[PDB]
């Protein structure tokens, strides 16, 4: 058969954490249509791929790029990566059937202002998403935040029985349209007051298969064994599975305490489905707020309105500069943004390593100053965790960002380099593949990501040129 694209000779790592082999892997229009030994085919173009690998497309499964992917569609942050699809509409927000009847809700602000929020379904998100015609897919949960907005005067209480059932309604035609699932951001001020029971209410509309539960737990802090113990609840309530968004422990005083997360997910999971994700970063990264100051690790000020001299340096160093209290010198930066060196890397490490992890880069694309995360994650993953530290194979580690993500989020076709998937797919030198992403000089596209596929169509490669607009938006796969 003529076929368009012919892959020679490449390790086929296929996304199912199985061994990898050599193999030539052809792709006619969309699809993966062969892989064998050897193909002698004729193709329009052909890629030695002695040498590197083909891997899946990587599955972004944690993003807030609800708007910015429309607004860029060729989204080179994410395509330099290696990723193919993201997944957007989490931790409680979503872009998808948000109406915004005036101000809009923290931390809604994270994907765009009022103005931005016009796709009041997730039919009318999907077709704004095809109009764009973006380099990468896209598919959505829905935000818990943004439809308790649709449905209350104010968020600062429990929600009444009439809001509830409204939500209901709502989520269920927008799973009908496709949608992947409900995501909560419980620690955020404008859902911290929903009961239990709420969430629960709509976690109901995801059983039989009708998606998955994701969340960012009541709390990350002390409490978190309670807060994970309410995600399982609502889990068990609704017989849905679930994802624990960007799992860590944060805060010095809970260092080493996933080794009690994780214990708590090992009993869990021998009753319930359940899975998390987490972005491969020991530091986190916001806004300098007053309450987050303290001097038990470094607090890295990324800019300052006030001060813009400042940033880089340490609020310690700036503090001793000026012979002040830190609290004193974070008054003077402020508005500022602050690294925060609040996780412990063995923590981060132990939370990469578990078997039902998958990676999310947790990007913050509005953000001015990024976190590396937004343009790091994944390369970040396969190069220095996987290579260079030794964490987890490199079949283990495309296995987390692919065929694990793809089968807990209910893609079709999709997440393997499997014969009758969709061709998204991944040609990187794993000797060379890196994150160059950094918290000084975030907004770098990663070394050693060679080629870049989506449905086929060639859209990326070493050039770091994006030539392809063949993204799709993506349905949940009907039983
Ligand atoms: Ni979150
Ligand atoms: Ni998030």
């Amino acid at each position: 058969m003529k076929v368009d694209w012919l892959f020679k000779n490449v390790t086929v790592i296929d996304g199912s954490g199985g061994p990898q082999y050599r193999a030539d892997v052809a792709v006619k229009g969309d699809r993966i249509m062969a892989i064998a030994p050897a193909l002698d085919v004729a193709a329009e173009q052909v890629i030695d791929g002695q040498g590197r690998v083909l891997a899946p497309g990587f599955i972004d499964v944690h993003t807030h790029d609800d708007i910015n992917v429309i607004r860029m569609p060729e989204y080179l942050p994410k395509l330099s990566q290696g990723v193919t699809t993201v997944i957007v509409g989490n931790c409680g927000i979503s872009a998808a059937t948000a109406t915004m009847r005036g101000e809009v809700p923290d931390p809604m602000n994270l994907l765009g202002e009022q103005q931005h929020f016009i796709y009041p379904t997730v039919e009318a998100y999907a077709h704004a998403v095809e109009a764009a015609r973006p380099s990468l897919n896209v598919g959505t949960l829905i935000g818990h935040t943004a439809l308790r907005n649709n449905h209350m005067d104010d968020l600062f209480r429990p929600a009444n029985e009439t809001e509830i059932a409204g939500m209901r309604v709502q989520l269920r035609d927008a799973l009908r349209q496709g949608a992947l699932g409900l995501s909560t951001g419980l620690a955020y001020a404008s859902a911290f007051q929903s009961t239990t029971e709420e969430v629960m209410a709509l976690a109901e509309e995801l059983a039989a298969g009708k998606g998955v539960y994701t969340t960012h737990l009541r709390s990350e802090f002390e409490p978190i064994l309670e807060a994970l113990d309410e995600a399982f609840r609502i889990g068990r309530h609704g017989n849905v599975p679930v994802v624990v968004s960007h799992h860590k422990c944060a805060g010095a005083k809970n260092w080493g305490r996933t080794k009690e997360t994780l214990a708590f997910f090992d009993e869990m999971r021998q009753q319930q489905d359940i899975a998390c994700d987490c972005y491969p970063y020991s530091a986190s990264s916001s806004t300098l707020d007053m309450k987050q100051v303290t001097d038990e690790f470094d607090i890295v000020i990324t800019w300052s309105e006030a001060q813009p001299e400042q940033a880089g340096k340490t609020l310690q160093q700036i503090a001793d500069e000026w012979q002040v209290s830190l609290h004193d010198a974070a008054a003077r930066l402020m508005p500022a943004g602050a690294i925060y060196h609040n996780m412990d890397e063995q923590d981060v490490r132990r939370v990469m390593r578990y078997p039902v992890t998958m990676i999310g880069s947790d990007g913050l694309p509005n953000d001015p100053m990024p976190h590396p995360r937004l343009w790091g994650a994944f390369p970040r993953v396969l190069g220095h965790y996987s290579r260079d530290e030794q964490l987890f194979p490199l079949t283990t580690a495309v296995h987390k960002m692919t065929g694990l993500s793809a089968a807990r989020f209910q893609l079709a076709d999709r997440g393997l380099v499997k014969i009758g998937y969709f061709a998204d797919l991944v040609l990187f030198d794993p000797q060379t593949v890196r994150d160059v992403a950094s918290f000084s000089d975030p907004k770098r596209p990663a070394d050693g990501i060679e080629a870049v596929m989506v449905n086929g169509v060639m859209s990326y490669g070493s050039d770091k040129k994006i030539t392809g607009r063949a993204g799709r938006f993506l349905r949940r796969r009907m039983d």
